């Protein structure tokens, strides 16, 4: 009964995030940049409907979706790519599958005790996120 992930979020470590942009053919000078940042992410959810905003002093991405719905994404100012998304719950994990040109993409979003973990995929690289509630 760990579903609930409304809230504002912190970031508070974010690990392979250098691999995982260069695995999406982030450019040097982009990830020099990003990597120093500290992400806030702000999830406004009801039910199965998810708005959510994660924040920077360098980029914003804003996606909204529900779950088991396919929908078309387009990671506007991040790598800027088309894909078909898909949420879906396993357990109480967030599950998404981004399919499109890059193998292996996706990402993996749960709560556990306080902090609301993140784990990003790309081909062979994972970015693990943690992030404090604020
Ligand atoms: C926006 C702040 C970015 C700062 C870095 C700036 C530029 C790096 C370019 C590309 C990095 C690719 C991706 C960025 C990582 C996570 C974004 C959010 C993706 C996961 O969020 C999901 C919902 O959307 C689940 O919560």
């Amino acid at each position: 009964m760990t579903r609930d992930q409304n809230g504002t979020w912190e970031m508070e470590s974010n690990e392979n995030f250098e691999g995982y942009m260069k695995a999406l053919d982030i450019d040097f000078a982009t990830r020099k940049i990003a990597v120093r940042l500290t992400q806030t992410k702000v999830i406004d959810q009801d039910g199965d409907n998810f708005k959510t905003k994660t924040t920077s002093t360098f980029r914003n991405y804003d996606v909204d979706f529900t779950v088991g719905v396919e929908f078309d994404e387009y990671t506007k100012s991040l790598d800027n790519r088309h894909v078909k998304a898909l949420v879906t719950w396993e357990g109480d994990v967030l599950v998404c599958v981004q399919k499109g040109e890059k193998e292996n993409r996706g990402w993996k979003q749960w709560i556990e005790g306080d902090k609301l973990y993140l784990e990003l995929t790309c081909g062979d690289q994972v970015c693990r996120q943690v992030f404090k509630k604020k």
